[PDB]
C-alpha cells in the first residue's frame, strides 16, 4: 500500500507511494560510492525496439499527464507520432518542451541533491545538433558564461546529441566543467587538487601544458561523435574565482586560498523515455560546506586543516581538544564571508537543509514521495544539527534520471 | 568471490568475504530507524527443533573453531552433548564460556557500534538462574555499581534466563538502565527528557511518584518470567552524574546542566546458536557527542542550542552566521571538560573514529570483514573530518547478534 516514513525531529509521518514507480535491480550496499545500480554503461548496438517503445510511451504519458489542463487531443497525436518515428527510424527525437521537462524531472529525481527545491528553475541549452568538438567547446563556453552571470549564478544544462548506436557517443572526459589540476611535484609533495592527479596527467598526455600551480584550471577534454577527445583550454575570463578572506583572522588571506564559483557536473548521463544522453553538463550554485569542508579539509584534497589549526593557536597535537571542529568552522565562515563579499551566490548548509525539508514536504504532497540518499543529503558537518539528519528517507531510481557513466578512458577505442 | 571496499581518504582497498556468513532477509530501506530485519519479535511456542539444532551446531563449531590450539576431542563431545540435551529437553544451556564468547561476538557483530575495538574487554554477569523481579533488580544494581566503578567505567553485561516458550520472557521495559524523565508540565512546556514522555507516563501509571524535575532518574520497570512488570527506584548512590562546566565560559554552569555517566542499553535481545535472551542489559562508556550533540542539542531532546547561542553573543537570528556550529562545539567542549575534570571516563568522537578504523582494519585481517552501518558510525558532527566518513562499508547481520525487540507494552498480556 505505502511505506511509512518518520521524522524523529518533528515527529511528523509521511506515506511514500512514489517508490512503486521505481525502476530495476550480496549484502546491503549501504555506503558504496559508485554502485552499478546508479551507473548506465556504454553500448555498441542501438536500444532494442521492444524496450525503447514501452519506455517512450511511458514518458510521453508522464509529460502530458503533468499538465493541469489536459491536452488529450495532442497527447494521442504525440503517442502515434512517436511510435511511427521509432518504426521508421529506430529511435525518436524529443520535442524541446519534452526535453526541458525531462531535465527538470531528472534533477527532481536526483536522490543525492540537496538543492532540488530549485528543480523547476533551470535553463536548458539544446545542442542536439552539435557535430564537432570545437562546437561542443563553444556550447560549453556559452554555458559557463550564462551560468556564471557575473557572480549571480544561474542553474543551467546543455544537452548534446543522444546516444545512437553507442559508437558515436558525445562525452566530456572532465568530471566537472571547472576543476583544479593536481601535480606530483619533483620534491615528492603533491601540489594542487590531489583528487585530479590521474586526470591531470591524461590532459598532459594529450598535449596540455602543465603550469604546476596550486589552482590551475584544467582544460576541457571533449569527445564528439564517438571520435578521439580534443583538448581545449577554458578562457580565463570565463572562470570566476573567489579569494578566501576571514572576517576576523587577517592572516587567513596569507594562506593564498581561492576557489571557483561554478559547480558543474560534466560526466553524467541523462536517461529519458528510453533515450540516453552521454553528454549533458549541468550546474547549480555552491553550498558552503562543499568548498570549506570537502575541498579544503579532506586529506585527499587540499588538506589545509592542521595549518589553519596552528594559525589559530590550537592544541593541534591533542585530538580531544576538538581543535579540528573549531578550525573547520572558521574555514566555513571564511568561505561564506568571501563569496558574500565578492557578491558570488552561495548558501550555507543550514539554510540548504531546511530548504530541502520544505521541498520533500512539497514532493510528498504533490506525488507522494521524494527519492533521497541520506548519506549524501546530510552535510559533512553539523549532521544532527540539521533537520535532514532526523528525517527517514527512501532511496530509489525513477525516470527520467541522471546516471553515472564508466570512465571514458577505460572503454574508448583510440582512432590513432 | 569477494566484495571490493574502498577508503577514499587513504585510498586503501579491502576484500570483504565475511558477508557470506550473513543471515536472512520495497525500495532501499536506507535510513530506517527500526527495520524488521534488525528486530526479533515475541513468540508463543518454542523454537522448532528442525531450526534449533542446525543453529546450535553452527554455533558450537564457531566456538571451538575460535581457539588457537584446537580441542577436537572436546569439540566432538560438546556436539554430541548439545544434540542430546535438545533431544531430551527441547533446548539447551550454554556453558559459561560459550555465553561469554557469545556476548563478545555479538558486540563484535554490532554494525552500529563505534566502540567495537573494546569487544574482547567485557565483564559478564550470569543471571540465567534468576526467577523474580526483585532478583532482577538486585542483579541490575550490582551491574550498575560494577560498571560505574567510581567514574572509571567498565563495560559489562548481565544475562538473564533465555526465552523458553515465549510466554515466560524476562524483559526490561526501560530503553536504558539510567535515563531521565520527561514531564508534560501544566503550563504547556515540556520538562526533562522529551524523548521519554510516553515511558515516563507508564511509570506513573504503575505507581511511580513523579518529581517533576529536569533530571529525574527514571525507575526500573522489570518483567520476570513473563509476569507483570514491577517498578523499582534506582538507589541514587548508584547513579553517578557529571555537572556541566565550561573551561572558559563561567556562565555555562548557570545553565544547571548535568548528565549520567553510564550509557547502558537495556531493551535489546541477544541471539546465539538458536537461543534468544530477551533480557541482557549491557553498557560501555560515553563518546562525548552522544551527550553534547544528541542529548543536549536535538530539538526532540533538551534543545539547549539557542540558549547557549545567545549566551555566547552570536547572531542566533541569522543561520548563515553559522552560530549553531559555533555553539554546539562549545557544548561538546563542556561535556568533555566536565567528565575529565570529574574523573569520569569519556572519549571524544575523533579519537573514537580512529579507534574504529583501526578495529575494522583488524577485523578484515582476522576474518575478512566487519559489519558496519555508516549512518550510525559517522558522528553527528564533524562528519567528513573523521576517517569513518570516507570509508565504504558493508552492513549485514551475523550470529551471534543483538537485535531490537518490539515495545513490551504493545504485546504484553496483563495478569490483572
Ligand atoms: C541550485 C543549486 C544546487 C545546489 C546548492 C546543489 C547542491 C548539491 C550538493 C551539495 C550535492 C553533493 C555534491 C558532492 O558531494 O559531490 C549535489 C549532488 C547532485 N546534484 Fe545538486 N545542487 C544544485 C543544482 C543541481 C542541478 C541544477 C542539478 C541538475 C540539473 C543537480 C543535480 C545533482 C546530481 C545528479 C547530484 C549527484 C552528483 C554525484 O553523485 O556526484 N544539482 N547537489
Ligand atoms: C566501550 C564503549 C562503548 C562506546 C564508546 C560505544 C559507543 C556506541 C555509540 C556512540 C553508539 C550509538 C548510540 C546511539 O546513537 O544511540 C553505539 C551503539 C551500539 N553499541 Fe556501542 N559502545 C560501547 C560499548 C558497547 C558494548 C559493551 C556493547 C555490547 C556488549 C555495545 C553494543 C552496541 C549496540 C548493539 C549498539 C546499537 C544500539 C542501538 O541501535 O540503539 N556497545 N555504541
Ligand atoms: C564512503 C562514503 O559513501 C563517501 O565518502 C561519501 C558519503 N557521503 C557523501 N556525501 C556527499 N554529499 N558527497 C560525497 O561525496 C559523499 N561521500
Ligand atoms: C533517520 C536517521 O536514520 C536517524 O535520525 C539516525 C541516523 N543516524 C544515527 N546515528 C546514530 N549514531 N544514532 C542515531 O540515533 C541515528 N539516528
Ligand atoms: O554545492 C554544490 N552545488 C552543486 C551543484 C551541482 Cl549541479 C552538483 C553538486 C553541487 O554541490
Ligand atoms: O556513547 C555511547 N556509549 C555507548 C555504549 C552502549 Cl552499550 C550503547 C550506546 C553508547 O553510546
Amino acid at each position: 500500500q505505502y511505506v511509512r516514513i518518520k521524522n524523529w525531529g518533528s515527529g511528523e509521518i509521511l506515506h511514500d507511494t512514489l517508490h512503486h514507480k521505481a525502476t530495476s535491480d550480496k549484502s546491503c550496499l549501504g555506503s558504496i560510492m559508485n554502485p552499478k545500480s546508479l551507473t548506465r554503461g556504454p553500448r555498441d548496438k542501438p536500444t532494442p525496439l521492444e524496450e525503447l517503445l514501452p519506455h517512450a510511451i511511458e514518458f510521453i504519458n508522464q509529460y502530458y499527464g503533468s499538465f493541469k489542463e489536459a491536452k488529450i487531443e495532442e497527447h494521442l497525436a504525440r503517442l502515434e507520432a512517436v511510435t511511427k518515428e521509432i518504426e521508421t527510424t529506430g529511435t525518436y527525437q524529443l520535442t524541446l518542451d519534452e526535453l526541458i521537462f525531462a531535465t527538470k524531472m531528472a534533477w527532481r529525481n536526483a536522490p543525492r541533491c540537496i538543492g532540488r527545491i530549485q528543480w523547476s528553475n533551470l535553463q536548458v541549452f539544446d545542442a542536439r545538433n552539435c557535430s564537432t568538438a570545437q562546437e561542443m567547446f563553444q556550447h560549453i563556453c556559452r554555458h559557463i558564461l550564462y551560468a556564471t552571470n557575473n557572480g549571480n549564478i544561474r542553474s543551467a544544462i546543455t544537452v548534446f546529441p543522444q546516444r545512437s548506436d553507442g559508437k558515436h557517443d558525445f562525452r566530456l572526459w572532465n568530471s566537472q566543467l571547472i576543476r583544479y589540476a593536481g601535480y606530483q611535484m619533483p620534491d615528492g609533495t603533491i601540489r594542487g587538487d590531489a583528487a585530479t592527479l590521474e586526470f591531470t596527467q591524461l590532459c598532459i598526455d594529450l598535449g596540455w601544458k602543465p603550469r604546476y600551480g596550486r589552482f590551475d584550471v584544467l582544460p576541457l577534454v571533449l569527445q564528439a561523435d564517438g571520435q578521439d577527445p580534443e583538448v581545449f583550454e577554458i578562457p580565463p575570463d570565463l572562470v570566476l574565482e573567489v579569494t578566501m578572506e576571514h572576517p576576523k583572522y587577517e592572516w587567513f588571506q596569507e594562506l593564498g586560498l581561492k576557489w571557483y564559483a561554478l559547480p558543474a557536473v560534466a560526466n553524467m548521463l541523462l536517461e529519458v523515455g528510453g533515450l540516453e544522453f552521454p553528454a549533458c553538463p549541468f550546474n547549480g550554485w555552491y553550498m558552503g560546506t562543499e568548498i570549506g569542508v570537502r575541498d579544503f579539509c579532506d586529506t585527499q584534497r587540499y588538506n589545509i586543516l592542521e595549518e589553519v589549526g596552528r594559525r589559530m593557536g590550537l592544541e593541534t597535537h591533542t585530538l580531544a581538544s576538538l581543535w579540528k571542529d573549531r578550525a573547520v568552522t572558521e574555514i566555513n565562515v571564511a568561505v561564506l564571508h568571501s563569496f558574500q563579499k565578492q557578491n558570488v551566490t552561495i548558501m550555507d548548509h543550514h539554510t540548504a537543509s531546511e530548504s530541502f525539508m520544505k521541498h520533500m514536504q512539497n514532493e510528498y504532497r504533490a506525488r507522494g514521495g521524494c527519492p533521497a540518499d541520506w548519506i549524501w543529503l546530510v552535510p559533512p558537518v553539523s549532521g544532527s544539527i540539521t533537520p535532514v539528519f532526523h528525517q527517514e528517507m527512501l532511496n530509489y531510481v525513477l525516470s527520467p534520471f541522471y546516471y553515472y557513466q564508466i570512465e571514458p578512458w577505460k572503454t574508448h577505442i583510440w582512432q590513432n
